[PDB]
């Protein structure tokens, strides 16, 4: 029913000095989730999360045939060092590899983009500054809680995407697996326009259950990056989620 | 070619135990072996059929996908998870046998058979009941075939849909992290001698994959756990993983 506020979840931002907003949604119950109910609709760029609405739609429309092929580095060294060298759509995700991105995207072009946005209803469905640009400091916005239905359509492969491409970007984002859980997940870090924050939206895959999240963070400076990941999970252990 | 590297025997003694661990390189298409002859023996596969008895029940439409719930049949069993509700993930995470016994005899003899021999599976032989010929019947298959099955559906070249193919490696998973994705099988042989307990899969990095098929002999079930115990000692020796 509705969404839940607990802010006790707040603990483990104050734990380590920190300010953001966590979002769980429960798939069997149809129940969600905050500490922050106001945060969560909070609408910022998606910075690097927005590689899995590019990713669909790189590969339904041939840019990418599959996460196998390679894609060349382009002779320009950059300061992420990962970066410099030759990728396919799994090693991209995982170093966040925004080069590659920038090239399916001008493949992919204005009119796809912008046409395709509308279909998956992704948060205010914006493009306006530059094509290969705009999800880092363009016009596009999205949601915490924006976040989560685009993913819960994702899991369930019912974007307007093949089934084929779906399944592809869930496996690209694959992120850890154990006896207990699967996460699959995704980054992100906007700089360029202020307020700089850090993002990390997925879902968990239980046994049973399907725990989506979203959450961002404010991140003043790049050494605080690995709190996306480590307060996430504080919470999923909190409510018993992950052991 | 083939290299055999006698220096993996330790991890085996260490633990009293004796069988083989084989590594195929994709990259470079060299493979790796403690013991040549063992690499070669084919024995029952036992659970490890439950990668192409999923294939085969996917592409043949009697399962629909991975999230259609198979019912417990109210039958109570020796293993506590058997005993509920699995949907594909779940039945293979563990191995639900009666589950993969109900897919068989809706796949029937013939159309089992024609798709073992599309697969080119083990020595393609079903002999034996329907429904369980994986456990106590003919099919037989060597450490090196179940490499030889790997890759090709790690390359989606097998006689089915590239959907099937996709569904099941998601099935597969078992481990995962910053450092590797390992996809991969359990099984344990005991309803025909020699008792043995098999673990067979892939090791995905950045930039290579490495496959792997294991069998060890397997007296009682308290080392089932060296299974995956003694193969990832092989993959740390081989620098494969941290
Ligand atoms: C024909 C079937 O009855 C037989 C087919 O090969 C089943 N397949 C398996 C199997 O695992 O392939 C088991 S054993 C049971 C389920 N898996 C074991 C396991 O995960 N054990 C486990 C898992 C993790 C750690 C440890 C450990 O001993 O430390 C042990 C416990 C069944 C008898
Ligand atoms: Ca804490
Ligand atoms: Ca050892
Ligand atoms: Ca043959
Ligand atoms: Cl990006
Ligand atoms: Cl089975
Ligand atoms: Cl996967």
């Amino acid at each position: 029913k509705e969404w839940q506020e607990n802010k006790s979840w707040n603990a483990h931002f104050t734990e380590h000095k920190s300010q953001g907003v966590v979002v769980l949604w429960n798939e069997n119950k149809q129940q969600g989730f905050t500490n922050n109910l106001k945060r969560a609709n909070q609408a910022f760029l998606p910075a690097s999360t927005f590689k899995i609405p590019n990713s669909l739609i790189a590969l339904d429309l041939g840019v990418v045939k599959d996460e196998h092929q390679v894609f060349k580095w382009d002779g320009q060294t950059r300061d992420i060092a990962t970066w410099n060298r030759d990728h396919n759509l799994i090693t991209a995700m995982k170093y966040s590899v925004v080069p590659v991105y920038q090239e399916f995207a001008r493949q992919i072009g204005e009119a796809r983009m912008s046409k395709m946005l509308h279909a998956f209803d992704y948060g205010n469905e914006d493009i306006s500054g530059n094509v290969d640009s705009f999800w880092l400091d363009g016009g596009i916005r999205i949601s915490a809680t924006e976040q989560i239905s685009f993913l819960r359509k994702l899991y369930h492969n019912k974007l307007h995407v093949s089934e084929r491409s779906q399944r592809i970007v869930k496996q690209a984002m694959l992120t850890e697996a154990n006896g207990d859980y699967i996460i699959r997940a995704k980054t992100g870090y906007s700089t360029r326009i202020e307020p700089k924050i850090g993002w990390w939206v997925g879902w968990v895959e239980l046994d049973d259950n399907v725990w989506f999240f979203a959450m961002n963070m404010d991140m003043p400076t790049s050494d605080g990056l690995g709190l996306r990941q480590a307060i996430t999970k504080e919470v999923l252990k909190q409510e018993k989620i992950i052991p």
